[PDB]
């Protein structure tokens, strides 16, 4: 009488923001080892637990979709109990690590496990994206790609409207079989450097400011953005530190050109602190707040980036030896 335990990580974009909303575009997304956890087991009635928070309807919709998928697999959903917790859970959506996306993947991994199923990256991405698509969501779905793979990944988006229409016209089994047109592949840098996440403690851009920004998206942006991602990836696999630094800067500038709202006073500051250091920093996500990222290429630059961030009131959220 043992319950099953699963975990889901978070994610942060490295490049491709906004451009990724256009089908066929590319994005570089990093997985963060700050986990959301759940325990699951069959019981007398259906129950969702929290230690004596996440979107309740989101969890319910995921469970419903999973009941459909299990039905297709010749199995039936029965009363079970799900408990959700973990650092990601303790403090809602502060960080901007994709809480909402991590819950969907979490519930899906939980139910699949309870039913002795272990699907591949793409199917897990399809099941999770499906819930959001049925929900009307139109984001790129890059977060789920990164979270379903738990690797630094190169993501090529797909047309959501298309697949979303499929889900209201065809039966789940039919949609899951088709080709959505997305691509998820791991990226392995061949250099050793420090990756730092600086949290500005600021709320991210809202819906109005978001729409306004994408409305600024135009062909030069998409074309240059896609090229930059290709170069950053090459630079990472080829390991040219001076090359990674240039492209990240290019990417950062391509964003400032899209809208001055992405970069806020603290974010600029988070970025400026990279000056004259063998490192590079940049905004990550919808922008307007949340986190900023940095890659440092020597112990000295790293120590100085940290001290500068602390003095600026920027909280070191995470650190990893790429």
């Amino acid at each position: 009488h043992m319950m099953i335990a699963v975990k889901t990580c978070g994610k942060l974009y490295w490049a491709g923001e906004y451009a990724i909303l256009e089908p066929g575009q590319l994005a570089l997304i990093k997985d963060i080892p700050i986990y959301m956890r759940a325990e699951i087991a069959f019981s007398d009635s259906y129950r969702i637990y929290s230690d004596m928070n996440p979107d309740y309807s989101l969890i319910q919709e995921t469970i419903a979709l999973m009941g459909d998928f299990l039905a297709v697999r010749g199995q039936n959903l029965r009363p079970f109990s799900l408990a959700i917790y973990g650092k990601m859970e303790r403090e809602g959506k502060k960080f901007g690590l994709g809480s909402s996306g991590s819950v969907v993947v979490l519930v899906v991994k939980a139910l699949l496990a309870l039913y002795n199923l272990s699907v591949d990256q793409n199917l897990l991405f399809k099941l999770t994206s499906a819930v959001l698509l049925k929900r009307g969501d139109n984001g790129s779905m890059g977060d789920l790609a990164c979270i379903a793979a738990e690797d630094l990944v190169l993501y090529q988006s797909f047309d959501r409207q298309k697949v979303a229409a499929w889900l209201e016209e065809e039966n789940l089994a039919t949609v899951l079989e088709r080709d959505w047109g997305f691509s998820i592949s791991q990226v392995k840098p061949t250099l050793e450097c420090d990756f730092l996440v600086g949290w500005t403690k600021e709320v991210a851009v809202s819906s109005h400011m978001v729409q306004q920004i994408k409305q600024n998206i135009n062909q030069n942006f998409l074309t240059s953005s896609k090229e930059t991602v290709v170069s950053l990836v090459e630079a990472l696999e080829q390991g040219k530190s001076e090359k990674i630094i240039e492209q990240v800067e290019v990417a950062s500038k391509l964003l400032e050109g899209l809208s001055t709202d992405i970069y806020t006073p603290l974010l600029r500051q988070l970025k400026e602190a990279s000056q004259d250091l063998q490192a590079v920093a940049k905004s990550s996500g919808a922008g307007g707040g949340d986190c900023g990222i940095a890659l440092s290429f020597d112990a000295q630059s790293t120590k100085t980036l940290k001290n500068r961030w602390a003095d600026l009131g920027i909280e070191l959220l995470y650190q990893e030896r790429i």
